[PDB]
Formats: structure tokens, sequence, C-alpha cells
């Protein structure tokens, strides 16, 4: 039993936690010992939601948050519809308005080693990359940011007040590992 973890369960909605608890054990982890892992897990979760919210209506199909095996299936949707290539990893949202895929990262380093990285990774050249930082940082594909500012900037915000949080309760040094 151990803080983290009752600090996540506190910390974000309960619709979240339950997504991030479905996922873990999708992929055969426990939430109660991978307590980092759930942490990242449901701020990666709550990023993409607060992301998707930024767009006018319909802009954006979500494909983070559901069942592994349906979210592939609306990607196999969205590439058969609309002739875009189908990504290696799945993405977080597709993008309507610019046509694209965007995988949507959290990470605790300077933005652009986790960029780079996923960059690498995904090697699928026309999905696009938006990386946020626990410090107001932020990197996007061709420096194209998506949404306006003060919709990024809350997702900044936020983050920051997830890493106060843990930091007030001695949890953020082991977090940020
Ligand atoms: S998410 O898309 O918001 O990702 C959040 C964190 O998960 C890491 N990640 C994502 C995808 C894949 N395939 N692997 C993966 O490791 C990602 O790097 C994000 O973590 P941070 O960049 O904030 O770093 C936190 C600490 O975790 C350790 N770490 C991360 N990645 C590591 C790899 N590949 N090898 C070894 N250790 C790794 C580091 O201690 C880091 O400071």
């Amino acid at each position: 039993g151990s803080h983290m973890e009752d600090f996540v369960r506190q910390c974000f909605n309960p619709m979240i936690v339950e997504l991030a608890e479905k996922a873990m054990k999708e992929y055969g982890e426990d939430p109660k010992i991978e307590t980092n892992k759930f942490a990242a897990i449901c701020t990666h979760l709550e990023v993409c939601f607060m992301y998707s919210d930024g767009g006018s209506k319909h802009r954006f199909e979500i494909i983070e948050g559901r069942d592994r095996i349906m979210a592939w299936t609306v990607v196999n949707s969205i590439c058969n519809t609309t002739g875009v290539e189908k990504p290696k990893f799945l993405p977080d949202l597709y993008d309507y308005k610019e046509n694209r895929f965007i995988d949507i990262g959290v990470t605790r380093r300077e933005v652009h080693i986790y960029y780079l990285e996923k960059a690498n990774k995904i090697k699928s050249e026309k999905t696009h990359i938006h990386i946020f930082s626990f410090t107001g940082e932020e990197m996007a594909t061709k420096a194209d940011y998506t949404l306006d500012e003060e919709s990024r900037a809350r997702i900044k915000t936020r983050l920051f007040t997830i890493r106060q949080e843990m930091a007030s309760r001695s949890l953020w040094d082991s977090f940020r590992q």
C-alpha cells in the first residue's frame, strides 16, 4: 500500500483512473506495484482529453482511452477512408482538419530527448508528434502546435500542478526517477 497509489487516486478523476487501470491490466501490469507507471498513464490520458477539448467541435477522432482492439479498428477506419498511412504504434488522436495522426507524449526530461526517441521509434514519417514537459515546455513536429495557445497553456499549467502536488508529498523525486 503506497502513498503514490493513494495520491494518484485523489489527483485524477475516477474516469481517468479507471481507464488507466484497464490499460495496465490489459498489458499485465499492476497499478499497486508499478505506481510511477500508473501516475504517468493517468497523466497521459488527462493531457490527451484536455488536448482533444481544444479543437473545434468535430476536429478530432479520439483514439486514446479505448480498448486496444477497438483503438486499432478506429485507426483502420481512418486510414481506409482518408488514405493516410497506418501508424506502426497506436497514436492518440486523429486530426480531421490537418489530416494526420497525433502522437502526444508527456516527459520529465528535456522535451527534445523524448521527442527524438518517439520520432525514431514510430518512424511513421507523416504522424504528428507533440511533446509536453512538466516544466512548461512543448515541442511539436514542424513547429506546428495544432491548437491555439490558450488550449496548450492550460495543459502546461495542469502538468506543473501535478508536479507540485507530488513534490509536496515527497513523491516527485522518485517519479522523475
Ligand atoms: S507518454 O507517451 O506521456 O510517456 C511518458 C513516459 O513514458 C516513457 N516511454 C514512453 C513510450 C515508450 N515506448 N517508452 C517509454 O519509456 C517516456 O520516455 C516518458 O518518460 P520520461 O521521458 O518523462 O522519463 C521518465 C524517466 O523514466 C526513465 N525512462 C524513460 N524512458 C526510458 C527508456 N526508454 N529506457 C530507460 N529508462 C527510461 C528515465 O529514468 C526517465 O528519467
